[PDB]
C-alpha cells in the first residue's frame, strides 16, 4: 500500500514525503484554522464560492503567516477544468490573491523556478497534483478533476518541463486528497474518456447500469507512469474529501455549497 505522504500539523496537511528532497513548503489545507462559518467553516480559502470576502481574505492572511509566504508573493489561477499549464513567476506575483478574476486566465496548472513565490490551487473534490524536480529547482501544481485528468494535464506539465531540459525520470509527483471511489460515481462519458487516454484497464467498479465508482487519484498515477514518471517518484494520498466531513470541503457531499482548500508549493 502506498504510505500517506501528508501529515496533519496544526490544521495543515504538509507533504512530509518531500521534506528530504529539498527546502520547500508544500501541502494541502483543511477546514481547520480559519474564521469562515456555515457551509464554509472554517478555513475557506475560496474567493469564488459565495462566502463573505472579508472571511476569505482573513483566512488567506492566516495561511500566509503560517507558511511565512506573504500574500503579495502568492500566485492563483482562474481554474476552468481544462488542461492549460502556464509558467509563472515575478511578473505574476499577486495574481488572484484578492480577486478570482485577477488570477492566471483560464489556467489549471502553474509552475515556477522563482524562490519567492507561493503557487496555489483550489480544491473541494478534484485531484491536487504536485510536481518537483529538485535538481532543476522546478515546482508545479495542477488541478485535475475528471476533465483535466482525461485531457492529460499531468502530461502537459511534464512535456513543458521536458522542454526546459528536465527529464521525466527527475520529476517527483504527489497526488493529494480528493473524492475517492467510495463516493465518486461516474457515467460512460467519463469512463470512455479515461479509457481513451489510459493504456490498459481503467480501475473502476460498476455500481449499476452506466454508473461506475472510479479512483481519479489512481487514474492520474497511471497516466503519470505512462508519461514517463518513475513509479517510485510518485506519492499518493488515500484521503477522501467527501468521507472526511471534519477535514475537508466536498462539492459533492455538500451539494455545491462549500468552501475550498488550497494545495500549495513554494521554496522555503
Ligand atoms: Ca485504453
Ligand atoms: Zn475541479
Ligand atoms: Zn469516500
Amino acid at each position: 500500500a502506498m504510505r500517506e505522504p501528508f501529515k496533519y500539523v496544526d490544521g495543515i496537511l504538509y507533504l512530509q514525503a518531500w521534506k528530504e528532497l529539498g527546502n520547500i513548503t508544500a501541502g494541502f489545507t483543511t477546514k481547520d484554522g480559519g474564521i469562515s462559518t456555515g457551509s464554509f467553516h472554517a478555513m475557506n480559502l475560496g474567493l469564488h464560492v459565495n462566502d463573505i470576502v472579508e472571511n476569505v481574505h482573513e483566512n488567506r492572511r492566516i495561511l500566509a503567516n503560517k507558511l511565512q509566504k506573504p500574500l503579495e508573493n502568492w500566485i492563483c489561477s482562474e481554474q476552468v477544468h481544462a488542461h492549460h499549464v502556464e509558467k509563472v513567476g515575478q511578473q505574476e506575483k499577486g495574481s488572484g490573491v484578492y480577486s478570482y478574476e485577477d488570477g492566471i486566465s483560464k489556467t489549471d496548472g502553474i509552475y515556477t523556478s522563482n524562490e519567492d513565490v507561493l503557487l496555489t490551487s483550489c480544491y473541494a473534490d478534484c485531484v491536487p497534483l504536485y510536481f518537483y524536480a529538485p535538481s532543476h529547482g522546478m515546482i508545479g501544481l495542477a488541478h485535475a478533476g475528471w476533465k483535466g485528468t482525461v485531457q492529460e494535464i499531468a502530461k502537459e506539465m511534464i512535456q513543458k518541463w521536458n522542454a526546459e531540459g528536465i527529464s521525466s525520470d527527475e520529476i517527483h509527483v504527489a497526488i493529494g486528497p480528493s473524492i475517492g471511489s467510495c463516493c465518486y460515481v461516474v457515467d460512460d462519458r467519463v469512463l470512455t474518456a479515461a479509457q481513451e487516454v489510459v493504456s490498459g484497464a481503467v480501475p473502476h467498479q460498476k455500481i449499476s447500469d452506466g454508473q461506475y465508482a472510479i479512483n481519479l487519484k489512481e487514474i492520474n498515477r497511471i497516466l503519470c507512469v505512462q508519461a514517463g514518471i518513475k513509479e517510485e517518484h510518485i506519492v499518493m494520498s488515500s484521503l477522501c474529501t467527501s468521507c472526511e466531513e471534519q477535514l475537508f470541503f466536498s462539492h459533492r457531499r455538500d451539494q455545491g455549497k462549500t468552501g475550498r482548500m488550497l494545495s500549495f508549493i513554494g521554496f522555503k
